[PDB]
């Protein structure tokens, strides 16, 4: 369930979008933390191992826990041009 994956920044950026976040609407009722909600197919973080709906816990070495929204975007933001990421990423789904 845990991965790290290494993004090089593009001209259009990571390729990922994230959702939820401390104090946000959550991506999923269970959870308020961070989650990469939307990947580029053809970009970056696809290319890197990316996937949909991986639980972020890490950026270049910073754990997310708590984080609020804003915050997370700003540390993807200012990354630099190879970013670690450290996510969590379910095998399945229980329903």
């Amino acid at each position: 369930e845990e991965l790290t994956l290494t993004i090089l920044r593009q001209t259009g950026g990571l390729g990922i979008s994230i959702a939820g976040g401390k104090g946000s609407t959550p991506y999923k009722g269970d959870d308020e933390g961070i989650f990469i909600s939307r990947v580029s197919e053809e970009g970056p973080a696809a290319r890197a191992g990316v996937r949909v709906g991986d639980k972020l816990l890490e950026v270049n070495g910073v754990a997310l826990q708590g984080a609020e929204h804003h915050e997370a975007v700003e540390a993807l933001r200012g990354a630099g041009t190879a970013v670690q990421m450290r996510v969590w990423r379910e095998r399945e789904t229980s329903v």
